[PDB]
């Protein structure tokens, strides 16, 4: 079957994306942020990210047996707004707007409960046949956490949590609270290495070996003026921070800035001050889920975790639950948060048609690329001038090996929040100044955030405590003896990295400069992090990365064939 997964609303939505299954393989996936250039795909249908989908694959509308949402958007409509107003074809015209999406019949339009779409996003691109699945969130339609058992191609729900006790939203106060931002989550990961825990309920959990309660919400609770619980749990996370933390709400601050020519935004107080509050909630978080974990992998008989929902991006959180007494494997797709229900909404869809779903396979690379041809007509357009070396690939390498930062775009671009050599700023793993170099000169990133290495898989044995495929960034592991020391960028205030493996299969160039690098500096070890100015999403087009290039002071860009120098 030819089956069209989609997220992404016009009212109050956030990390639209679209993704295409044929016959249970990804021909195209990508995120609506990426076209638009606006972070995190808010309150649109993923127009752009369908179009690039349907174009992938050269197909309309009309090619496709189904069209699958992942949310049960008429059910929130029904329960929180007084009544789901759509016909199917009115919905599909807002999903898919006719302007763009030309069609002469409506495709079947399927919606799949938010929770179960995370789910298949999982289980299904897995390679497993079974396993435990953890569901953690901040809100699907009524629930925050779902427990459920994956076996022989199907999904069975044992158990939710209401929306009141959310750890997503928690976590998202808390980052709130701290100036990093509701929207920074993974800001308040980082920060959390650099503070001291003192007391992991925070006054307000219970922590039991099947997960935990949160005695400061009624788990009941329920915005009436609103379609989740992210405002009430705001009010009564806020109110009990306040009250029990030193520090009150860290406020933010329009002003402007003559610099600029501009008001820009900042925060009151430096967010680093609130460490141990991060530290703090992360360990809760922890614990919590390390609870919920158990309890599911204990009552499924299972010994294969499978996780998803945005928690599941708490890289941390991942690492630890691996090595749990109680994990022996474990898969989190690089798409665990939202931008990946139009993923799992597709594969549910597809399965349901009869459909088998391949594996991944350790590449997130799905989205857009572009051809030497058009990469040179973007060149020529900025008047740049450039070469086309012989071997690129090694004279990377040794741009990376001397010292310098190289922009890396090629082929198609990643889904999900991590750059795994498609569309990545690289730079020595091995220097003790490139961290301070690329925080504090190159990107005017918060010198307390931490870097991470991409790195051969046929050398990540002897690298990692753990030999496993790391192939998407969204697991830390330990650091073996004592390469620990070898690799200073790349390591965290806590000896953990959050690595990425890369196999000759899943990315030759990639796989290739890398061992290029290991000739020059003996590991083939890279320190890689998204190609991005601080607000705009990852780069996407070769004119993004022209652009990004000509504000950064990078030393060179790899685009496509083509080398571009300062
Ligand atoms: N080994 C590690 N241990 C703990 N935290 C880590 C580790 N490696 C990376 N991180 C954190 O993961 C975060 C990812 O968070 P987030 O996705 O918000 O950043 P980003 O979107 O890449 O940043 P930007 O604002 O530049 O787009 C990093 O900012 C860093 O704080
Ligand atoms: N690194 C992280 N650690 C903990 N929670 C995170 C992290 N990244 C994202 N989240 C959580 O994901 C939640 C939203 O997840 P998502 O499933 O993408 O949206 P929704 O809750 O609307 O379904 C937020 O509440 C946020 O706190
Ligand atoms: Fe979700
Ligand atoms: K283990
Ligand atoms: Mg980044």
């Amino acid at each position: 079957m030819r089956v069209l997964g989609l997220n992404g609303w016009p009212r109050d939505f956030h990390d639209a994306s679209a993704a295409l299954l044929v016959d249970g393989r990804i021909a195209a996936f990508a995120e609506e942020e990426r076209f638009t250039r606006k972070k995190h795909g808010y309150n649109t249908a993923p127009v752009q990210a369908a179009a690039f989908c349907l174009a992938q694959a050269g197909l309309t509308v009309d090619d496709l047996d189904a069209v699958a949402f992942g949310w049960d958007l008429p059910a929130m409509y029904r329960e929180r707004l007084g009544g789901w107003p759509h016909s199917d074809s009115e919905a599909l015209d807002i999903l898919l707007p006719r302007d763009v999406f030309p069609r002469r019949t409506d495709p079947p339009l399927h919606f799949v409960q938010h929770h179960l779409a995370h789910a298949a996003s999982a289980y299904y691109f897995s390679g497993e046949d079974r396993g435990a699945v953890l569901i953690v969130d901040g809100q699907g339609e009524e629930e925050c956490v779902t427990l459920a058992h994956a076996e022989g191609g199907k999904i069975t729900v044992l158990d939710t949590v209401p929306g009141a006790w959310s750890l997503g939203f928690f976590y998202e106060h808390v980052s709130e609270y701290t100036g990093l931002g509701g929207d920074n989550p993974g800001k308040l990961m980082g920060l959390a290495a650099h503070g001291t825990t003192v007391d992991e309920t925070l006054s307000a959990f219970a922590f039991d070996s099947d997960g935990y309660r949160l005695n400061l919400i009624d788990p009941q609770a329920r915005d009436p003026e609103d379609w989740d619980e992210y405002s009430v749990t705001e009010r009564a996370w806020f109110a009990h921070l306040e009250r029990i933390y030193r520090l009150p709400p860290n406020e933010f601050v329009r002003r402007y800035d003559p610099a600029k020519g501009r008001v820009v935004r900042d925060t009151r107080r430096d967010p680093y001050e609130y460490r141990d509050l991060a530290a703090t909630a992360q360990a809760a978080l922890e614990r919590a889920v390390f609870g919920l974990a158990d309890s599911v992998l204990a009552r499924t008989g299972e010994r294969t975790l499978f996780v998803a929902g945005g928690v599941g991006l708490n890289a941390t959180m991942n690492g630890k639950l691996l090595t749990r007494s109680t994990v022996d494997k474990m898969f989190v797709p690089p798409v665990a948060s939202d931008i990946g229900v139009s993923l799992g909404a597709a594969a549910a869809v597809a399965v349901e048609l009869g459909d088998r779903i391949a594996p991944m396979g350790d590449t997130a690379a799905w989205g857009p690329e572009f051809s030497p041809d058009q990469v040179r007509a973007a060149l020529d357009r900025t008047g740049l001038a450039y070469r086309e070396p012989a071997n690129l690939e090694r004279e990377v390498a040794a741009l990376i090996a001397s010292g310098k930062v190289v922009g890396w775009a090629q082929g198609r671009g990643e889904v999900g929040p991590r750059a795994l050599g498609q569309r990545s700023l690289l730079g020595s793993a091995h220097s003790p100044t490139m961290r301070d170099h690329i925080n504090l000169r190159v990107a005017d990133r918060e010198w307390w955030r931490p870097f991470a290495p991409s790195m051969l898989r046929s050398v990540s044995d002897q690298v990692l405590e753990v030999d496993a495929d790391f192939p998407y960034m969204i697991m830390t592991t330990k650091v073996r003896a004592a390469y620990a020391e070898r690799l200073p960028s790349v390591v965290h205030e806590d000896w953990s990295t959050r690595p990425q493996t890369v196999t000759e299969a899943s990315n030759p160039r990639y796989h290739r400069m890398l061992t290029e690098l290991g000739d020059l500096v003996g590991d083939p070890v890279c320190l890689n992090t998204s190609f991005n100015d601080r607000g705009e999403p990852i780069v996407s087009s070769p004119a993004d990365a022209l652009l990004t290039f000509s504000r950064l002071p990078i030393d060179a860009l790899a685009v496509g064939p083509y080398l571009v120098t300062k």
